[PDB]
């Protein structure tokens, strides 16, 4: 009977969304009991793969009402496990793992969405011994001592597939706990497999960049006047190639992805669409593509800063800027203007009487000259009121200088609780996009998409694996079976 | 070994009458007197100083001055190639010497007029001293985050094994 | 019987190098009461002071196998020491 209410929903408000079933409900609301004899009972017994109307089970009801609080992860890790266990032993033909809803995902993919990473850690490395061997993740091979290589299953996890957790994390999230998911093993060691592997075409795409960044700078240069002009042309001819190659990526980009870490690509996309303009502005003899070439120049200047992503750990000193950039400078410099103008325009209003700040433009530079420690305080004497303007001169100087220390302060207070693993998971996530990008290809050719791990039985189901190695001098039990007894390193 | 080297190196060019010996004594000597910061490890605890600024020395200087590189001569060629018209900054050395006075305290921010582009001159100019005050300020920030955990201890370590060596 | 062989020799990758010895194997595997056992029976003794093909004997082994973990920091000193006071009472006039 399923209860498809208002009330039962998910939306914001006074909601309790357990999935509009009667089973969901027990199982949501610790009532192990009743799980129980609902799930088994002469009378009438409740199937655990039914659907309410979004298409939701009750492993995607469990999935989503999960917090990040610890009370309330161990009652989903609990439930989620007994549910599981209780579904092997009644309905073993159908696997009730993979049952999608409408929207088309499977209840890790559900957990990976949403930001679910108290459910989404267990669910990654979950192991069972006994009889429900088969239903787990975490497989053990050959340990030898106190080194022993770990099988995670790559199911629905690889970017192989249509849709994974790594494109569901990279793109599909929206939650501050998207970096989080990166960190957590094996999406760590999977996401460092396939980054060695991609560092060369990084590095080659980062040179054709950077000898078109080249040229770019040798056609500014050696601009003539508003072998040699053959050379000049060629080059021109070559820069309209590249920004139409470059704009033509970009569009296909968007189009395929239809914030903070977008910054670049809008970048790459206005640094394109500025120099087709500026060429097709020289071609029709225009007089204004100088400008916007010099605009070009310096914004892909700014560009090539993206490339720093590879270069190791530099991208931890670089993701802060990018926080840095959106962290209050733009609201700041407002609040610097809203000073400015204001005492640009007293200036002016008391430099038009005569017993310097000529207009509003001259008085602004000669107030802006007063951060970069270069303005002038002299006393004039040509004026009438010197008095006055040398109060309101000292009045800015002061207020300038206590503004500047005010905002240092806070980005201090601000900064000084950021812990490296925060930055290093912020520049793990920016490198997990740039892989996950790299492997689709350019846009005038597709790369034919390689498996990871190997193919291998586990007690005949064929399951993909990906092999870990770990080293833990604590674990002398001797207890866990291993699936082979030959090491056979790689 | 590169001042033993430079100050020999000086006296054979002195033996052998060239002008240029000249240019290399007084690199020899600037050298030594930076070198002369070496035996500030037995002045007592003042090596406990002197180690972070090797430590500084390698942090991200040798890395941030590049990066401030790869502004400075973008915009400088930026500069050159819209000071060129007429209705200043001639070279690509003058306009990188005073693009690089704004680090320092000194550089101009007038309002040119022989220029044509005299807007697109200012903002471009505007644009880099914003950049280079916000780079120096992340860069601060930086070091700042990196140094804050830095305790005592492992800087007189590193002290005790200088002196150990 | 020396294993001698590529995964048992110290490199970086699929390694564990006990020292390619039975009696150092059971050193580093905590297994004292093996340990006791091979050093001392009067079937087949096992000499404390028998080296590997790099050389090493059973204490350059449990050098090489310390971490800086504690739990692991705890089995060394312990097995050094336990090593140290059975080749006392074992071979007592070689150092």
């Amino acid at each position: 009977l399923r209860a498809c209410g208002r009330f039962f929903q998910k939306h914001q408000g006074t909601c309790f969304y357990f999935g509009e079933l009667p089973l969901s409900l027990a199982a949501c609301t610790k009532q192990w009991d009743v799980v129980t004899y609902l799930l088994e009972n002469p009378h009438q017994p409740a199937s655990l793969e039914a659907t309410d109307s979004l298409g939701n089970t009750v492993l995607h009801a469990l999935v989503m009402i999960a917090d990040n609080s610890p009370e309330n992860s161990a009652l989903v890790i609990h439930m989620y496990d007994g549910l599981l266990q209780m579904g092997a032993r009644l309905c073993p033909t159908v696997q009730l793992e993979e049952i999608s809803n409408h929207q088309g995902l499977t209840p890790l993919k559900l957990a990976a969405k949403e930001g679910k990473i108290e459910i989404f850690r267990h669910i990654l490395q979950r192991e069972f011994s006994g009889p429900y061997q088969p239903l787990s993740r975490k497989f053990t091979e050959w340990c030898y001592g106190p080194v022993r290589v770990s099988l995670y299953d790559l199911s629905s996890v690889d970017s192989w597939e249509k849709n994974s957790v790594l494109e569901i994390i990279a793109f599909h999230c929206k939650s501050p706990n998207r970096h989080r998911m990166v960190v957590l093993e094996p999406l760590n060691k999977l996401l460092q497999e396939k980054w060695d592997r991609l560092v060369s075409r990084f590095f080659f795409n980062f040179a054709c960049y950077l000898v078109y960044m080249f040229i770019f700078t040798v056609v500014a240069y050696h601009q003539p006047s508003l072998f040699g002009e053959s050379m000049l042309l060629l080059g021109h001819i070559l820069i309209l190639l590249g920004g139409i190659y470059l704009l033509l990526g970009q569009l296909w980009y968007f189009w395929r992805r239809r914030f903070m870490d977008s910054y670049f690509e809008i970048l790459f996309l206005l640094q394109a669409l500025l120099t087709v303009l500026s060429q097709v502005l020289r071609f029709m003899e225009t007089e204004w593509y100088l400008p916007l070439l010099v605009l070009s120049l310096v914004l892909g200047w700014l560009n090539l800063l993206y490339y720093t992503r590879g270069f190791q750990h530099t991208g931890i000193y670089s993701v802060m800027i990018q926080k840095v950039i959106l962290r209050d400078l733009l609201r700041f410099l407002l609040v610097y203007l809203v000073f400015l103008f204001g005492f640009a325009v007293a200036l002016v209003s008391l430099s038009r009487e005569a017993r310097p700040y000529r207009s509003i433009l001259d008085a602004s530079l000669e107030l802006f000259k007063f951060t970069i420690g270069m303005g002038e305080l002299a006393f004039q004497e040509q004026l009438r009121f010197r008095g006055v303007v040398l109060l309101l001169l000292l009045a800015y100087v002061l207020l300038t200088y206590v503004l500047l220390l005010n905002m240092l302060i806070a980005l201090m207070s601000e900064t000084v609780n950021h812990v490296a693993d925060n930055s290093w998971s912020i520049w793990k996530l920016q490198k997990a996009i740039s892989v996950l990008e790299m492997e689709n290809g350019y846009w005038w050719c597709r790369r034919k998409k390689h498996r990871e791990g190997r193919l291998l039985k586990v007690g005949p189901d064929e399951r993909w694996c990906f092999r870990v190695e770990e080293v833990n001098w604590a674990a002398w039990e001797k207890t866990l079976p291993t699936l082979s007894e030959d090491p056979s390193g790689p």
